[PDB]
């Protein structure tokens, strides 16, 4: 339904820019980038829908360490904004909130996944998704799109109603690899994103087009 | 549908005499190539419809790089003739006016396409078709076929409303090739359709074939 | 349906000694072939009908250079039998024939194909079926097998209302292959039929079951 | 569902089809001259006798000996009246598929023996046969290629004669089997020697005799 | 959900195991059950509480003889509900299996180190085989390709009859088998309570957590 | 050494005329081919030597079936003619006579090879080539080139004084597969030695290219 | 030593231009480019052999049709200047110079290669190198790189002292594809060699460098 | 023997190298405009500095900045004179091929950066650049394929221009560079960041603790 | 001839299996040598001893810092001749690593689990590299992929440091190693003891033997 690229950022006027001319599906955040901006959740969560423009899909984590007390932080989050689906960490803690939320309103994310192993038991407690941070396998394993492949392989087969979310990218070909082999969607930092479209071939092209049809119209006009 | 085969020229003398025994589906152009012909849009549009002979789809291509203005130029386009469809290069303010003429009866194109990622993001963005150089590729990178292949892949698996239309072309193979990994229809320069079919060994057996009727039959009647 | 092994011969003879222990599908011709015979086509092809059995198909090529010229030797064609196609090789006028006689009674098969360029322009201008000459391409440029396979793939893809018919054969296995890589069917010329049960240790082996049988037995009986 | 009918047994002698049926999932019981003829019983006699021992009503497969096909016809009959559910094994040649040809529309199925390269599988399937069987073991004994030829026979008959499915035949191995079936035959005949050790696997006696060892060590019987 | 058991006899190991992993039954063999040395007909009631639901749970005979495994199998049957009774697949073995098809007690063909004895096993009625991965890679070398192809031959000739994957040493065999057409696999405790312990996912949680008290104070959100 | 193509024809004619354009290397025949042209192997094989040009191998063939007599006809062959390989067939009783002739000066060729197993048997019995029939190869069981690749391999690892002589050719790929998958060198029948160089695309280039020099100079003078 | 890129042309300025920044190996030549100069043969390679500024090699090609006469212009043209190989035609005639100017000082190429059959042959005639058309080749039948590979291949098993020269290329990665898979040397055409270092990406990459050392020290100096 | 010198450490920062250096095996120091203008420090300052921060003799890179070749080849002959064992970096396009055509058999030698395709490392191997640096991330980004540019660039290099070794350059994660040794890179330029968390690898923390704990558990203490 | 290894402190187990199985030598670590709580500068000359030749010997230091890294490595060394130091592949590890080269105390850089710390390792003098097989296996699924990887590494770019493959749960394992790169291999004495035993041969043994007697009476020759 064309929910594919989102943003992973907590800056509201860096989506407002993203968003006017990229199919931005919607915002991911993470305990980090919203520590940076250094604004509460139940202030930037309302913004940043409001920056996105549509009724895309918001991603919060919690913080918490403990599952009793995840569950609770995850029907906070919910209720801070529309359409939002809770990140869990996928530990032995992180799995019982995942458990204890199966077939509630609240969907969630089974995130910081490092190898397919989690990721397929994060799917059977009942995540909508699983999060493989794939930068960081390449870093410490290099076998990034190869857990992302053989995740999304698993999923299919033995959990179909959880799909692999690709995150944690460094460059233009692993987020489009990650869509090759099985990914349903994938987020995107925010400098990645403004230095998606700089090719300098296109603008090469585009003023020898021009230079070609001033030469035989005088104009640009068309 | 048998709308494969696309001419990519502004020659209207060219158009009348493939089609006569080709089967070509449409005619596409550039603001290099319509610069050559230096005849208007407005005007040689109606000629290209009337030397093609049926209601094929016709491509032109936008000339400005203000967002704004190339949304005009498409509007304007579009009124020149019946069944065009606006080629838009992918660049920055490019997906602009693709993501402002989604929705409308204004069909557009991402041409100018040189690796998946744009070619992803203008699918996403409401582009009907998305054209990569195979040749300016294998130049700039050596991977042209490969980049249409995975391009057709992330289309049919992310956004399967849009299609990749091959472009750019000096050989046969690199044509069958894009066909073969997933290209929906190719538009060939009019120089490679002139030489396309010729093949001396064809002749050879035609001749070969005829001239063994004279020596049974005495003369080429049946 | 069973109509796969087509042969290639004007001899009526050969056919009725062929069709007595071999399936059969119908017979093709060429025009080197029917000079041979020294018979005109308008009798051989009412005793090649008779001779197949059956209501097959029959197969027979035009001879002139021109397409309004290769019309009307193909309507008279049509007209000796039933259930014939007409044979036209693909070239410039060959497709210019191929595209007046879309839509009519008359179908048609695109000959001296030599490379999967000339039988996909075929197949989209209106052809029932394009022939490659397997081993006369594999003479040229080594690639019988290859061309036939990708020639399929572009017709499945792009236009599968025409199939690939295998011709030009030397051994069995060239048969077979083409057959395995998207032949609809393949014709084989009346030596190789001739020659393809022809295996010694099929007859070395069923004379050993009767050497044992008349060792037990002491007859052939049972 | 998949009918359960995949392994067969190649013998003639009634003592062995009694034994392996007993015990494994035997589907029937396939014959070619050089079987039936060690067993010296002639073939209106064996046949209701291996449709016994078989203990239900699984295919039978009986082979011609002629050399001509009107003789194949008529042997062909005669072999389908012996006993109920019997197809017919006509050798691939010539004047077998003259046989083949006549013998379709009939109430008389048939299978292609003596196949040793996919020409004559596709032949004998565009012919009106019901199976062919290509002998594994014999074509990797002269051409060394007989699962490429039973992968290749399969993968046309799925393709231009879908009423025809491959027989495997001639095995000397478990792997072979195993091989044909995955590659796309629809069922195999294996000797009875063959069967007799298909399950000899000592690694499964030791992992039992262990398994129990820990069970008399920690409860003093084997008792559950 | 019915794809991750737990190969134990230690009716604490699954009340642990189940209270964060979703545990889809409990698999016993007669070592890990003579380890613990519990008896069959108190522990199988104990591992169906212990799991929290109805899941398959599965126990093995122990005789050599088939009409021995018969009564063997009719006892554990009778122990608790929703029981499949694992035999090993030989001679003797195949005969029980085929005396129970038809019955009310499903079966499993265990000891499995080729495909030959998997796909007989499936013919003759089990519902499940289950190859000994880690054994065949010991004797062998060729674990997974034996479940690859076993999986294959059952998809194609007995589709009644699925494989189940057994002696696990390592995540990654559990994978390779979950990816080359196993239906579901047991695993020992210890590989259990080793799956989700990763040190980077500990680091990168602390680190989250880190970011958060310097910016804002505590874990509050 | 530049001995590599080699023909297969008793015609002195075909002999002279092929060698006067083509690296011939040498002669081969059998019986078959012999008897083709009915002249005595005592007075053709000096024939063929003269039409040659150089002293290349020649390749003549025993005749009788037992053993004892192939050696006496072996000693005779060699005697007719300087540097001829004696051919004799890989059965029971030729293998007799291949062990009898080793460390004689009468170098054997195993000919009559239908699988690797016959000719491994062959190399290591002392003969110094062995010829699969890569067309009857693949008219019996349709693995020619693969026959010749495993025989290859076999000799270079463990009879390395043995090599592959392919013979049984129908077309130009069959000869250049041999030699690709570690054939010494190849023997082809006339009549496809003769259509070897047969391209009607270089005909057409060399027209062309003389075509525009007398576009330019008025003349075909340089 | 460096002798890798030579360029197909007859223009004396071209050279000198593409000279002064490449490291071009040498000057090829052919009748249709020769001819668009219209330079006669004896004047402009003295000049190619100024522009090229060392002693590299030179090509030119015969005219004439029959081998006599081949022999004639090859040794007029060994004598215009000095380093230069003569081109000749694999054909039937073309075969014969090759056998009679083997063991001469005159060095030939075997030009207009369309599959690796007449490649061979003339390797094993006496050629130097052999040259495929491979954007031709692409053309007939789709397999360039491949017959290129096959080509390379062959020679180095069987006719070593030859060598692969590619020619007839339209982009950079057909030129890359050859020296990849044998090609001693390539040739390509002067309007490619011009577009060959035409990289937008690397002009942006070098802009952003002084941009970022001028913001930095003030000026471009260092 | 290998050298060693495989490791080299992208950066203009003087402290950065001290650190790095200290631990790991470092070959040497390379910079860019762009990396040498963060610092603000002039060429013929840093470049000294850098060579002292390093520790050994190590080969120093630096980059000209002018578009003219004339003026490429006047401040390649500058940064030449700056310190010793410098290897100076020139752009591979037409200007940039005219200054490595001219400092070829001189004592300056060359390397050909802002690499994007084959086709320019081949003919700047081939104008006399000893290394060639393809900008791996970079053509990643524009074109998805940087790893198999550095492998036929590599390919290309051993069969036509021995002389000229491929450098691996722009680098975001560990996988990236040991690809690019793997497939014939003779050694890579890693950035500061990158140097700095190559060895962070929680299992490795995690394994020396239950190491130790053990080991307390036993003897009591760390003592050994 | 120096290509298996076994890994225990063990000396019975080293007694034993030198009986048969060709060792070239004894590797320990701090969890192995723990469980005995054998003093390391008594278990060093038992194991020498035990080996029956002047085959390699392995120890681990267990410090955090460079500095002690260095203090154990001299004492480890001085307990044993051809005894090599075994140490972590952190950043205080290649400081130990750097420091001891060019001395006569030999290093092998261990507890690497991707082919980043093996090369640097190797690159910082260390003589062997060792990863740990099935626990890479466990954590990403790639042991014998990151073995191989490492193996051509170290061949290329630093050629005087090899693989050491470890840490091993079944023989297939060990095998993929000796055949992607590794020079050598340590395996544990459970899984050494678990080698040799093959029922098929075993089988195959009874059955030669069976023959003879009954062909000629007895086991005579």
């Amino acid at each position: 339904g064309g929910m594919k690229i989102y943003i992973d950022t907590a800056d509201v006027n860096e989506v407002k820019t993203l968003v006017s001319y990229l199919p931005i599906a919607g915002v991911t955040t993470n305990p980090t980038i919203a520590a940076k901006s250094a604004v509460k959740m139940d202030v930037v969560l309302p913004q940043l829908r409001e920056a996105l423009g549509h009724d895309g899909l918001l991603f919060a984590q919690v913080i918490s360490n403990d599952a009793a007390e995840m569950i609770e932080e995850a029907k906070r989050l919910h209720g801070y904004v529309d359409n939002l689906i809770v990140k869990i960490p996928v530990n032995k803690e992180g799995l019982k909130a995942i458990k204890a939320l199966k077939g509630t309103n609240i969907r969630t994310l089974g995130t910081a996944v490092y190898n397919a192993t989690q990721g397929l038991l994060a799917g059977l407690a009942g995540a909508e998704f699983v999060a493989p941070y794939v930068n960081r396998i390449d870093m410490l394993s290099g076998n990034g799109i190869q857990t992302v492949q053989s995740l999304a392989k698993l999923l299919a087969l033995h959990a179909p109603h959880c799909k692999v979310f690709g995150a944690s990218f460094k460059n233009n070909q692993q987020v489009l690899d990650c869509l090759q082999v099985g990914c349903e969607c994938v987020t995107i930092p925010a400098d990645l994103a403004f230095k998606m479209l700089d090719n300098p071939a296109v603008d090469a092209a585009v003023e020898q087009f021009q230079s070609d049809w001033k030469a035989a119209y005088g104009r640009l006009d068309i």
